[PDB]
C-alpha cells in the first residue's frame, strides 16, 4: 500500500478551493443565536472538594442550545493578580469534560481555564457528564454524531454544539475573576472545528487557537480519507444513495471553511502535513480563508498529534505576544 | 496472530452458564408492553406501485413503541389460496426495510412477508425510513446503537425495538390475508436477536426462525471478542470505569438467553462455529435455555453468514413439516 | 496508508487509453465460435421439485465450449403472458449457480431468469456444479482463474467461459415462453466482463447490464490496485519474469475494452467511484469504448457493492423503456 | 488480538491424536503406484552450459503419474570421488525448481542434488515449468492446489505430485555417479510433506529429512489457523456445504501422520513452536507416529522459517553420522 | 482473528509461577550499586525560565551509572508549607522528560516531581536529552533497548538504567524543600518496572505507584504476546537460536518478579485485563510476591492504557491516607 | 487502501531532483578515511574446519573504522585457477555474517566471496558477530540503526560502516589468490547503499552490483513510504521536531545520490517498480547521477524482492563480458 500525501506544501499554501454556502448562512445562524438567547444563561460556578493544590475547580452548568444545560469544569489557578486571562476549551471527538486534573496546563501557566463537556459524547476516550436533546425525531444515522440530524441544517448535531460553545464564552465571561480583554477560544481536532465557528460567531472571544481542525472542507475531506469520523458521512452517503446534494447542503452550514472567511480575531492555527484523520489541505483550506490576523505551525512529519508538547510552548509565546499588544 | 476459536462443540452442548437477571425482568417487560398497548396499533397497508408482478407490494405504518409510527414493507404472493402463511422480517444491524424487492425470498415460496424497518438505523448496508425517538436526553454514548441509553432500562434503545417488533406482529395479523395460525417471527444477527426477545413477549407468533443471534450473552460476547458491534459497549466500559455494573444489569433485561428461558413456540435456530462477530458460546446459551422445542443446524466452518441459502431451505423445509 | 482515489471524474468522462489487440482478434473468436457450433447445442430443461410457489425452476444442461456440458437454472415466473421476457444472468468470480432461490429478482419482475454456472469455480461465496475442461496440460499458474492457461489465448480459461456464455443465450432461446425479441444479457464485477464479451459475439442479445465489470483493461488494472483478483496477473508475473510479454498479448484477446469496441446493443453500465476490486478507470475505458446506445449510472461513494439495490431499480427501468419502443 | 499459540511443548511430546484413514489407504496407493509403474521411467540427464564452475548442471525429464514427463535440475559437485551420496530435494507449496544456481547447498556439501518441479505450480516464489495434467473434468475448486480434485482421492492433485515424487527417487538412482546406499529425501513444508509421503512409498530413499511440514492432520489444520494455504480447505468447505464428510475421507489418504505411521527410514524432523502456517500440533502428530528411527530438532521462538541455516547444519551432521 | 485474553481472573489472583533468579542476584546487585556510589552524586538544581506560574521548574543533572550525567526535571508548586512530599517519576518505554509542562499532576495536588530522562531513549513519543554510554562494544542486537547487551547482565542496558533510577531517589532527596519521609517512586508501563526496581533496590523510597508494569516475567512475556517492545527479545531469540539459555540467563536478573519478592515499602499496583502490552500474567505475577504492604486496581476492559485518570484519583487518595500514618 | 506507486517509468528515467550536499563533504570523507587508515588493517583469515567440500571458508577479522575489528567470511572455490575474480560482498539490514554456506552463489560461480559482517546488527533475519563501538555517548534514538548518533556525521552509525566497508575491500585485495583487477563490490537493499559509497570512496573496486539500494534520496523516501528502515527517521523527526535541519544535514554526507556523482567504476542496478522498501524514485536518482558506465534491470512487477534470481543471472553474464574487456 501507499502512504498517505495531500497536496505539495507549496500547493496547500495557495490552496483556496471555491466556497459553497446557502444564501441563508448568516440568516441561520442569526436565527439561531436568538432563538438560544431567549434562555437565560444562568451561569451556576461550585466549587469542589478536590485533592488540588495550586488550583481552584469549579463543577460549571451553564444553558446552551434552547435553554439546555451544559457541563463544563472551570480551574482557576491561585495567583496575586485579582482578573486573570481564560481560556476557552473545546474537546476532542468522542471526549468529555473528565476530571478537573486532565486540563492542568493553562492553569499552570497562569490562566483561567473554562473546559466544555460536548453534549452527548464523553465515551471514547475521556468520559463526559451531557446529555444531548435532540429536535424530535433522531433520524435513520450511521454510528456517531456526523450524520446525526444531517437531513436538515435546523436538526443537525453540531447546530446544538456551536450553539452551545458561543454560550460557553458567556458563561466564562460571567466568571467575576475573568479579564474579559483577554478570553481565548481554543481547541484540537473537533475542538479546533468548534473554536472556528465561535470565531465566528461569538462576540466575546480576542484570540483563537486552532489546532489540526476537524469539521472542515467535507466534500474533499470525503474523498480524500477513509478514516473515522469523516467515514461516517461517507458510509452514510454509500447507503443513501440518494441524500447526496441535501447531506453536502446541510454540512455548508458548519463547515469551518465558511466561518473562517467571517472571522475576525488574530489566529494561530497548526497543521501535520501527515494527518489522515484532518488532511491538511481541509486544514489550509481553513487556513487561507480565515479572515482576522493569523500564523500557521507547520509540522511535517507529524499525523494527527500535530506539534504535541511544541505547539503548546507555540501558544503560550502567541498569547503573550498577543495580549502585550 | 491467533484465528479464532470459541468452547469445543462438545462442550457448546451442554453450555448453560449461571443466567443473571433482575426481579423484576417481567415486571419491566409487563409495564412496557401495557404502556405501549395504551395507544391504538393503527396498522396502515397502502399498495404501491411497482415493477414486482408476482408479489403485490405494500407500504407499512403501524405504532410501535409508545404510539411511535414505525414503517415497513408487507409483500404478498400472487397466489390462489384465501389466507396464507406470515413471516414477520426483523433486520440486521446498521440496516433497514430497503426497498420491497429486497426481500423476495419468503413470498417467492409462498408466505406474505412483513419487513419491519429498524427505528434510527438503516445507514450501513439497506437504507431505512424509520426515525428513533428517545425517553428526553440523550446520554453520552460511544457511536452506535449498543449504548446509546444504557444507564437504565428505561431509556435502552431496545426497550424500543423490542415493543416495535412485539407490535410488528400485532400489525402483520390485521392484514385480511394473513392465516393467524401459521405467523412466522424471523431474524438473522440482530434480526434473530430481537425475534428471539418476541419469541418471549408475543402471544400471536407460532414459530421462531433464529440465525446466528446478537444481544445473547453479553458478558461473555465483551470478554469473547473485540468486534462490533458488541465492542461498543467494551469501549464504553473502557471509558466509563465505574458504570460497569450498571450497565450490565442494564443490558440483562435485553439478554436473549434469558427471553430464551421463556419462550415456548417452536424454534429453528443456526451457528456459525468460526463467527467472531455473534460467538457460538453466546447462541448455544441461547438455544441451550430455549424454553419451546427447538433444532439448531451447525455449520463448523462458516463465520457470521451461518448457513447461508442452505440454511434457507432448513427453514422452509421446517416450516412446511411443521405446519403439517 | 492513502484511501483508494482513481482519475477524477471529469478526467475518467474522456478516458479513451490506446488500444492494444492483435490483427487475428476477429478470426480468433469465429475460430473459435465455429469449432464450438459443431457440436449440438442439445438444451435440456428439467422441471425440479421446490418449494417455489411464485416461479417454476428448471435444472439446465447445455453444450458449451466445444460440446463440454454447462450447468444452469431457469427460473419461469408464473404468469399468464404466454411470451415474457428474458435475463441470461452471468455470475461474479468465485461463485456458481447456487439454488433456484438465489436468483428470485428478475423472475419477480416478469423476466425469465437463465442463470449460467460458471466452469470450475462454485467454491468461494456460492456453491457451483459445473467442472472446468482443460486443452490438455495445466501450465504452472498463479492459484485461481486469472492465470489459467495465460500463455496461449487458445488455452486461457476464459476462452472456454466466454463460449460458454454465448451459447448460454442460445440455449435460453430455446426455451419456449422466451420472447426472442427481449432477452438481456446480465451481469456484475465477473459476470459483467463476460456479458461485455457476449455483447460483441453474441447475434441473439438485445439488450446489455453490466455492472462493476472486471476482464477491463488489464495493464491499467495490475499497476494501479494489489486487490484480488487482478493481483493473480500481477503475482504470475513477479515470477515469471521473461513473460511479461505474452502475458498481456494473451489478455488482449479477452479485454472488455476490446469487445466494447464491436458492441451495438444498447447498454447500462455502472461504477462505483471508490471502488479498488474493479477500478473506475478500467469501467469507463470499457464505457467509452463501448459502440452501441449506452447510459452509465455513477456511484461516486461506493466501492465493489455499486449501486446495490438502487441500481436494480435503474435496470428494470432502463429496460421497460427501452422494450416499449 | 491475540499472538499464535498451539498446545504446550509437554503436551505436544505426546499428542497422538486417533488416526483416521480408510480400509483400502494401502490398495489405493499400491494400484497407483503400479498404473504408474507400466509407463517407462524414461530418465533423461542433459548436461546444462553454465556458468557454474564447482557443479554440473543437468537438466533432468523423467516420467512420474501416469507416463507424464517431468522436469527437475540435478547438480552435481566436480569431486574426485566416483560414487556419491543424493539428496532428493521436493519444493514448497507455489514454487518449482527455479535456475540451477538456486540449489547449491547439497552440492557444495558433497552430495548430488535432484530437484523435482512441482507440476501446475512455480509461479509463487520461484518459476515453474512442468504442467499439471488433470484426470478429465477439473471439477468446482477454490483457487490454489488444495482442493483441486478434492472429491475423490483418485482425481485429487497430491496423487499425482506424490507419485511423481516416488517416481523423482527411481530417476535419482539412475544416475550413475549416484550412491544408492546414500539417497536421501529432503522438504520443508510442502516438500516436507511430499517427503514424508515418499518416505513410505518408496523402496530407494535411506533416510528422511523433513523440515515443517505441510500435509499433515488437515482436520487440525483447518481449525487451528486462518492462514493459507490450509484456508483454501476451508473456504472450499465454507461453500460445499454438503461436502465435508467426502472432503476428509479424500484427504485421510493423503495425511503425513498415515504415511508417517508406515515409514522405517532414519529421520531428522524439525518444527516451529510459533509456525501459523504448519501449526506445531500438526507436525508433531506425524513426528510422534513417524515408525522409523527418528529424531526432532524443536525451534521454540520461530515461526515458519524453522531453524532456518542452523537446521541446515543439523541435517549435514545429521546424515554424516548416519552414514558412518 | 482472536481477540487478546489472558488467565482468568480468578487464576491470576492466585498466579505465582516458580522464579527464576541466579544464586548471585544480590550480589550483583549490592556490587553494581557499590561501583557507582563511589562516583560522587553532585545533583545539580538550575531554575528555569518558564512561562509556568503555578510551579518553580529546575533543570536537574546527577551522576547515576558509573559516574554518567543524567538529565531530569524538578517540578516544585508554589505553596507556602516548607517540607513537601516527592514523587520520583519514571518514563514509558521511548519517551524522555520532554518539557517541564508534561509532568504538571503531582505538583497540582502539592507534591514535588523529579523527572529522570531515560538514557539513550526520547525519540519515540517525548523527547529526551541523556545518552547511553555502553560497557565498550554494543553487541549485535535487534532495533531497540530490550536486546542492547543482553548476552551479559554486566553488559545489560537495564542495569545502567536501574541504577540511574536509583540514584535519581538520592538526586530528589538532596533537594531541599523536600520531605525524606514522605518521598514516593512511581511509574507505568517501563516507569513501572524501573519503580519495581527501585522498590527492592533503594534505601529512600517510602511508597510505591506501579502502573501496567513493563520488564516482568520475561519468560511468559515472550510466549504470551506478539506485541512490541516484548517482541524484541522473540525477534533476537528467532536469529540468534543458540543463545536462548543466555538471554534469560541475563533477564533474570532484572525481571521485576525477582525484585518484587525483595521489596518492603507500601504499593499501589494497577492492570488492565485486556492489555497485550504488558499481559496481566506479567503484572499478577509481580504483584503476586510483593512482599510488601499492597493493594491493585484492576480494569477488567482497558487495555494498555489501564485506569487513565481514574487511576491517578487513585494514586492521590492511597497517598495522602498512606502519609496520614 | 491505495495501492503503491511511484512516479511513472518515463518520469523515473529523467529523474534528477537537486542534490544538496554540504561545502565539506570530500573533507569529511577524506580526513574519515585518513584517520582509519592510521591504523594497521591486520588482516586475519583462519581455514574453518567445515563440512563445505567444493569451497574453502576461512573466519576474516580485519581493521574497519578507527583499528575496530570487523568479522567476516572468505570463500574460495576449489578450482585450478591461481588467481580468482572476487565479489565483496554487503549485507541487508538486519543481518549479519550467519554461516559460510549461506554464500554460495559467488563460489559456485568461480569467484571468491568475501562477506562482511554489519557491526551492531546481525538480530533479525541472519545471525551476526560484530559489534558497533560508538564515538562516546549514544544520543537519543529511535529503535533501530538509522537515527544512531544522527545528530552529528562525525557520530553518525553510517560513518562507521562504510569505513568498514571501505577497508573491507583492501582486506579481500590482501589474500593472495584474489585477482586483484578482478574485485567487485555488491549488494542489495542496505548492501546496496554500503556498495554505492564504497564506488566512490575505494580505490580497489573495479566493478559495482547494486540492487535495490537502500540509503538513497533520503528527504524523497522519509515523505514517500510509511515502511522501515526509512520510517525510523520520520519517527525520530515527528518527536524532535526542533532538529529537522541537523537530521538531513546529516544524512547528506551518507546519501548514495552524492556517491552516485562521485562513482567511476562500470556497475549493474536493478529496481523493482513495485519496491515501498526502496522506493524507485529513490534508487532512479541515485542511478541517473551514476557517474561511471552503467546499465539497470527493471523489474516493473517486483517489489524490495527486484529481480531475484532472474538478476543473479544477469549479474554473472555482465561480469563475464566485463572482465572478457
Ligand atoms: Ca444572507
Ligand atoms: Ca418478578
Ligand atoms: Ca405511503
Ligand atoms: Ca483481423
Ligand atoms: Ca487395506
Ligand atoms: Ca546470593
Ligand atoms: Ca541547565
Ligand atoms: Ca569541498
Amino acid at each position: 500500500h501507499m502512504a498517505f500525501f495531500d497536496l505539495p506544501l507549496e500547493e496547500l499554501k495557495k490552496y483556496r478551493p471555491e466556497r459553497y454556502e446557502e444564501k441563508d448562512f448568516d440568516e441561520f445562524w442569526e436565527e439561531t443565536l436568538a432563538e438560544s438567547e431567549k434562555f437565560p444563561l444562568d451561569p451556576v460556578f461550585e466549587r469542589m472538594e478536590s485533592h488540588l493544590k495550586t488550583v481552584e475547580a469549579y463543577d460549571v452548568t451553564f444553558s446552551g442550545y434552547r435553554g439546555q444545560r451544559i457541563k463544563g469544569w472551570l480551574l482557576v489557578p491561585k495567583l496575586e493578580e485579582e482578573k486573570l486571562p481564560c481560556v476557552v476549551q473545546y474537546i476532542g471527538y468522542n471526549g468529555g469534560r473528565g476530571f478537573p486534573h486532565d486540563w492542568l496546563f493553562w492553569p499552570s501557566m497562569g490562566y483561567i481555564c473554562f473546559v466544555m463537556d460536548t453534549r452527548g459524547q464523553g465515551s471514547g476516550w475521556l468520559k463526559g457528564d451531557t446529555p444531548d436533546y435532540p429536535e424530535g425525531p433522531v433520524d435513520p444515522q450511521y454510528p456517531g454524531f456526523m450524520t446525526r440530524g444531517i437531513l436538515d441544517p435546523r436538526t443537525y448535531y453540531y447546530r446544538r454544539v456551536f450553539t452551545d460553545a458561543v454560550r460557553a464564552v458567556e458563561a466564562a465571561a460571567s466568571f467575576p475573576q475573568v479579564d474579559q480583554e483577554r478570553i481565548v477560544i481554543a481547541g484540537g481536532s473537533q475542538g479546533g472545528g468548534i473554536a472556528l465557528a465561535v470565531s465566528a460567531l461569538s462576540k466575546k472571544a480576542k484570540a483563537l487557537l486552532c489546532d489540526v481542525p476537524f469539521l472542515c472542507h467535507f466534500r474533499r475531506a470525503v474523498q480524500l480519507v477513509d478514516t473515522h469520523p469523516y467515514a461516517e458521512i461517507t458510509n452514510f452517503l454509500k447507503t443513501h444513495r440518494d441524500k447526496e446534494e441535501i447531506v453536502f447542503r446541510t454540512l455548508s452550514y458548519f463547515d469551518g471553511v465558511n466561518f473562517a472567511a467571517r472571522a475576525k480575531i488574530p489566529a494561530l492555527f497548526s497543521v501535520g502535513l501527515m494527518d489522515n484523520i484532518c488532511p491538511p489541505s481541509t486544514v489550509f483550506a481553513a487556513y487561507n480563508y480565515y479572515a482576522g490576523p493569523k500564523e500557521i505551525r507547520i509540522y511535517p512529519y507529524n499525523n494527527h498529534e500535530g506539534g504535541g508538547s511544541f505547539q503548546a510552548v507555540e501558544q503560550v509565546k502567541f498569547l503573550k505576544k498577543l495580549f502585550e499588544k
